[PDB]
């Protein structure tokens, strides 16, 4: 009688659970039981482009209604110890871009059962999964990703099970709480469909978001070192001639130094075939060096009979490569912005 | 006699559990059991030289007939709780060449039991394996690789369990859906058998794959170096004899920059006693390199007492190299392709 | 009757138990079940910017009341075999911020069940949780970090379990005994506070620590290189002008080092898209080893016509690089410190 | 009756299960029981000199005799689901070396049970193990390594099981099928003994490997750049004594490179405190190329006064040095084989 | 009647475990009972200065009184299967410092359960821990370490457990068969005292090693080549003055070889904020380096002018240098040995 009656709780969950079945669904052979989905995003741990994953920690809770689980006599949400949830019906939910994935166990299992008076089940676990995500790395660095995380039930169809965003466009909270140091998310969206395959139709939920990738860090590791070798290496045009051992230094030294540079990038990415833009512009700054490091060997190749020539060479160079690099960096950071 | 009559349905299944012996299988004593098997592809996680493997994601669905489990009176597929798989016989079905697997269980075991009322069980799973794969990396990057998945009964002979592809060659799907940045995938093969060992003969099933390599990511990570390098080793020969220091300095940087070329790409593959087309290509552009530093020092040898013909060698090397290195690279490219 | 009389402890226990629901909370239904938490330091084992996280050993204990436990007859604590932890309700306490975490089980599960004759239940873990801080590092390597551990119920409300510190202040101890090689700890704090979700209010507890980080190896490892550069850059100007090729050589040794230093130690940190302050020094550092080989580059441009301007510049060099460099480091570590 | 008839097959079954207890072994306080084994190599998955360890995969299987599974009246084996070894009394083996080891459990675990009239046991798993192997790298890379699983029961004494390889010396198959990139499996052998330890005698089965390393990975990864090093020395003798900076240059990387290669080598395996095969062959090419730039050396010393005399030195070391270094070849490749 | 009797034995066992309460300890409510331990150390996997730790793998048996599993009428010791342990009271016996221990549990459970006739149990199991070892670095690489394994019960105070070493000094066994590559033992000591922490007085067990580090790695991979760089700089002295592209390369390679072996050497330890002895080493051999160039400026410098006065400055440099740099090797490996 008494809601602080623990006895009769007790009683009354017994009798909830006397005769339940957990292998049948919720109104089971009649019209399908729609489980309403919401995630409260905790972080996104990181994204990899070498693994082709992010790693998201989040609250997904699920919603629906067990007739079976309906008490009265007791005006009060009965929050329920985790275990339970190992003596009920739930969701066959899993992620269908996921690669690893676990929920949480410390203290306890990461997990809420509530019911409620009407039957309606909540049911909560602490996710930490690690979703796939194919990215085109033809802008990289400049590039824009989008991730999604797809939700399906695995053995059910759209003739047992519905799956729907419960709230709307405001289903999936603490998006703007994310701190990603290489990305910003510019938005999120939710998709509800279903999708056919030999065995039936089956819900689909799907959250995506696209990531905006910072450029800070890749200015301050790859463009800047390249374009003061790029600098370096007009060093060589003030340098005399006859100094041949020091002008070709400058030479060699610039040109490894480039390819060094773009061999450990290419390195530090994933073995995609294509051409990024990054890649782009470290081989325009590799022609720059070389082609200096070839007007070098023009000059001492004709400086013995016609050292006027030379001379001339070595200061139409001085203008000459400047201008033409600044072009380049101008239709390069043009065409990618 | 109602379907939708929750009490009705489970009076059944319990029935039907009620002296089930998980312990024997289907027609114990009697004609093997035929088990067919689909594959639906979802990705190819990666593909490792290094550990000679590949990972592979999968719905794994197997097809089996238990007279013990058909029912009557409910005109329906039961799909039940994926729970209930641990109390029915399923075959003992095992990846013969994999290396670690699982079965995803997020939110809940990625696992689902189907009954049809004359008996017949679905059973699905998602299973993420690493199976073995054995590669002839003699003309590596340029080869063409076979992957197989390799799926057999572990207890069972074939007087007690019989394999099949359900559908044919329709029973693997989403092949033409993998993404694989490095390899395309040629073609696909399921193949039957049975395979005879000590304990007697068992079924067997094979999924394989000829991948093809993608030529791109090599071409710009190591020929177009290697080419490059072979022309900074060039560009010696129009560098006056007089300039000791330049000329010994590009063979140098040249020869070891070839060198640590070879080193690096040798360290990334596994370690394997045989010879590659890469490094017979990277041997070619060595033998390049060291022979124009050989040049440079017979011409430095013989500059002081006969100039003439000195500078005739330069002049005479100046074609010869860049045109004998065509031709190695002309005869290399029609032998790998 | 007698304590010692393991039959009349065991039909104690067996009463105790008999009747006992692990589905329901103390009190259900009424008060808030009151329980204290203490958390004893063992270790913390690494920090890390890369992962943005740290490890750390505890062991944490929880202190209640249930009613349904309480025995007479025993002037005793009972200590119980960790076991019977699984036919107890629990507090369904988890970390905020963890990303893995678990519970130590050598030899047995590192757990403590204690009961007082009151009621009173008393139970520890030993928990190695990784878990997330955050970290500016636009200070690196003389930043000041704050990395805290949330505790929070998961399933019950503030209208079922409340949290506190057992003991206040002195509730953490083991803080002193924290052993970081490259960090200190300054101070740690205690907070206990209400957070609100959508499903209402839950009790919350924050152990928060400031960390300094030590800066002994990043003296040894970083500063002192690039000003042992520097000095090897300033080493050129006591050499001939006429020396071209060994200024030259220099010169571009030191430019290269340093990008490569600047680099390496961007490498080793996580992709941040800021300038940190060892950024700062090693840009500076930089700049000073390119304004000599710049100024190299002018003596050699100006040295044949006017050779007297040329001495003058390398002499006024040899003064102005030392005490710009000086003064340069003075304003920066009278700045970040 | 009926050995199709899988009521009468499920009511032996439960015959030989009812009263049976998993405690006691069979034959307890009497002779000990007899188990044979058999392991069937899959593979040899990597062989790790830095770990000393090489992980392996196979089919163990153990074959035992029980009176009280003995049944009557079926002239069948009887082949059970794997599950049924949870109710049966299966030997304590243990890998005495291993390190992580584990059974298969996709899509079920790797596990057989077959009983057969007698009560004969027949019961597999497919094991990967890690076993530990201590390695003497004094001739590496030219060393023949020993590496042994060892087989013992935990707990039983010699007066309660006995081991033996069943089959004898065809007891261990699919040794000749084992690919291993870097080494040949010479030879292997099975041993069976009893250990003493201070609770008594147990039972020990060896099964091990004699691995002979493959030369040629070592022959294309450091012997020839080595080789390819000292020649690159051996070049300075034709150049002009008067060129300082081009002999010097070619000394220095000369030096760097053969001690950097050392190091490196040194690097990628364990730190073991002796001196291996290769590290003596580094340490004479070394000194090798340390003696050509003292030869250089002397030649600039002694070249101002004495012409003629620095003219002779270079003419002779450019005979000396090749001889010796064929020599020191001839008399390493000697006693290494 | 008889021991070979299965039947009676079953009886005597189901005996033993009717009505025995595994959440009591032996002596319940009375004195405290006693566990003597003993650790049959297997190996020793790997110290790691990086994590500070080091692997171990040990059979670690204990040895505990239990009256109630007293029998008569069997006059032997019964060796039961080890998953009886799950059905007896076992002691909460920790390690203190471990970091990730496990359990072998291939093919069973490495775990041994032995009763003797007045109630003795012997529990063993085969545990590999990975323990946590604070080490002072300060002498590094002739540093000695002390490692240490702690032993506690987690919940059972003095009042209610008590631990020694079975066999005294002879508890421990294995230490001399330990095969540490880059370690010698020293010592081993068996400590026993009560620890008190705010719950109580708990029991405590100590295994100590003392180790060695050996020396021969670090001269073979940091010592000589640092003294082969210091000679390689020492070259520079015979070189004439004149030769500045020569010598300054000699002094920029030496200078720039060293710094890179002391950051590399300095990037494999972990981050620490004092100087090693290594350390010191690495630094003085730089100033020697260093000096060297700072030589070859001061004769360049003054060479023009007074010509007679350079030459004097190389010949007394080059005893000079490598006296003293003998006598700083000299005084070094003094302080250090
Ligand atoms: C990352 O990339 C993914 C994949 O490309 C993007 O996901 C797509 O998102 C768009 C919305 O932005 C989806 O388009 C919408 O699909 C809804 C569901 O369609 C299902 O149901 C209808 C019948 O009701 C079927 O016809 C259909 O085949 C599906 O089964 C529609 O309801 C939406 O309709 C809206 O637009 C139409 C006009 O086109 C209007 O008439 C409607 O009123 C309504 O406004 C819409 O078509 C698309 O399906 C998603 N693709 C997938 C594969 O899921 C992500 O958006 C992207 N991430 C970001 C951040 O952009
Ligand atoms: C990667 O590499 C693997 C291994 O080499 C390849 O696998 C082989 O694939 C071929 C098919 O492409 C297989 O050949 C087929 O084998 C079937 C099974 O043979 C067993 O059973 C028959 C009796 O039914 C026995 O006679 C036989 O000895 C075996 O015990 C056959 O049924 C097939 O028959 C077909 O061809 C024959 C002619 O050869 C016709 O007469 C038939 O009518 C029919 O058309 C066929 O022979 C081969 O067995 C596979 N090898 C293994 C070890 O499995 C992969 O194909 C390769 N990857 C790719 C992408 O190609
Ligand atoms: C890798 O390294 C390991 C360790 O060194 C090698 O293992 C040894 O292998 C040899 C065989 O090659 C083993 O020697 C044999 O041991 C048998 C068992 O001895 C026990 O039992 C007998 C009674 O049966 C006792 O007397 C004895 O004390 C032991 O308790 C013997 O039965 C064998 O005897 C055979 O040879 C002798 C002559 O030597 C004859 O007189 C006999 O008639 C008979 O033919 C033999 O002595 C040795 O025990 C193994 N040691 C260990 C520690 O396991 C591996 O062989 C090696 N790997 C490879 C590939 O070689
Ligand atoms: C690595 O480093 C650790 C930590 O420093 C070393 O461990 C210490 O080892 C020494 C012995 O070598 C230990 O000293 C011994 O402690 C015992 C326990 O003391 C407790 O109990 C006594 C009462 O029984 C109390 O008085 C005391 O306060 C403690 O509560 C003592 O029983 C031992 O007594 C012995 O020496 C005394 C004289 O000092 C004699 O009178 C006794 O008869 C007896 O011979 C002794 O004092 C010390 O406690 C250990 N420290 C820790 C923290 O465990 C390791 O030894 C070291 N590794 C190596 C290889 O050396
Ligand atoms: C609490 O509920 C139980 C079970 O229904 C009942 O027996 C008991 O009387 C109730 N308590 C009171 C105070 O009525
Ligand atoms: C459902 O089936 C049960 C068992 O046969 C029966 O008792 C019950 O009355 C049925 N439901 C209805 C609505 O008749
Ligand atoms: C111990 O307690 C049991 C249960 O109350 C009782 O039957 C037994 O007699 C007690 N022991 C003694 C010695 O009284
Ligand atoms: C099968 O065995 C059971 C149990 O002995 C028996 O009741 C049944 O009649 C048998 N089947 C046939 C067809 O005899
Ligand atoms: C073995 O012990 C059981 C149980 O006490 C008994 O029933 C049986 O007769 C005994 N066997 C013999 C041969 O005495
Ligand atoms: C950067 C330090 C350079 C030191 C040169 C010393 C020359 C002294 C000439 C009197
Ligand atoms: N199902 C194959 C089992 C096997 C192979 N080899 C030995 N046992
Ligand atoms: N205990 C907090 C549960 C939660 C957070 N967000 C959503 N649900
Ligand atoms: N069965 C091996 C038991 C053992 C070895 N060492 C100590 N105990
Ligand atoms: N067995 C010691 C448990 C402990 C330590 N600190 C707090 N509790
Ligand atoms: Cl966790
Ligand atoms: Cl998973
Ligand atoms: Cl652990
Ligand atoms: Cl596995
Ligand atoms: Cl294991």
């Amino acid at each position: 009688n008494d809601p602080g009656n623990m006895s009769f709780v007790k009683e009354t969950v017994d009798k909830l659970l006397k005769g339940y079945d957990i292998r049948l669904r919720p109104d089971f052979g009649g019209p399908p039981v729609c489980v309403g989905m919401n995630i409260d995003i905790a972080s996104i741990d990181m994204v990899s482009e070498v693994n082709m994953d992010y790693t998201l920690t989040m609250y997904f809770q699920q919603y629906w209604r067990d007739k079976r689980l309906a008490y009265s006599g007791i005006p009060l949400n009965l929050t329920l110890d985790n275990r339970v949830a190992d003596q009920l019906w739930v969701p066959d939910t899993y992620f269908l871009n996921d690669k690893k994935s676990f929920v949480h166990g410390v203290t306890v299992k990461n997990r809420m059962i509530r019911l409620h008076p009407d039957g309606t089940v909540l049911y909560g676990l602490r996710i930490t999964t690690t979703a796939a995500c194919m990215m085109d790395l033809r802008r990289y660095p400049l590039d824009e990703q989008n991730c999604t995380l797809e939700i399906e039930s695995y053995g059910y169809t759209t003739d047992d099970i519905e799956f729907y965003w419960r709230g709307g466009d405001k289903a999936v909270t603490g998006v703007e709480r994310i701190e990603l140091p290489q990305f910003s998310i510019v938005e999120h969206r939710l998709v509800s469909r279903n999708v056919v395959f030999a065995t039936g139709a089956y819900p689909r939920l799907s959250l995506s978001f696209r990531l905006k990738r910072n450029i800070g860090y890749f200015i301050l590791q790859t463009y800047m070192p390249s374009i003061l070798i790029t600098i370096l290496s007009w060093v060589s045009f003030w340098i005399n001639y006859d100094a041949s051992a020091a002008r070709v230094a400058l030479g060699i030294t610039t040109v490894l130094t480039m390819t060094t540079i773009n061999t450990h990038l290419r390195e530090t990415l994933p073995k995609i075939p294509y051409v990024k833009a990054i890649d782009m512009y470290l081989m325009g700054c590799f022609v720059f060096v070389f082609l200096a490091l070839l007007e070098y060997a023009f000059v001492n190749y004709i400086f013995f009979s016609q050292p006027a020539r030379a001379a001339a060479i070595d200061r139409w160079s001085r203008i000459v490569f400047p201008f033409t690099f600044s072009l380049f960096n101008l239709v390069y950071w043009l065409y990618y912005v």
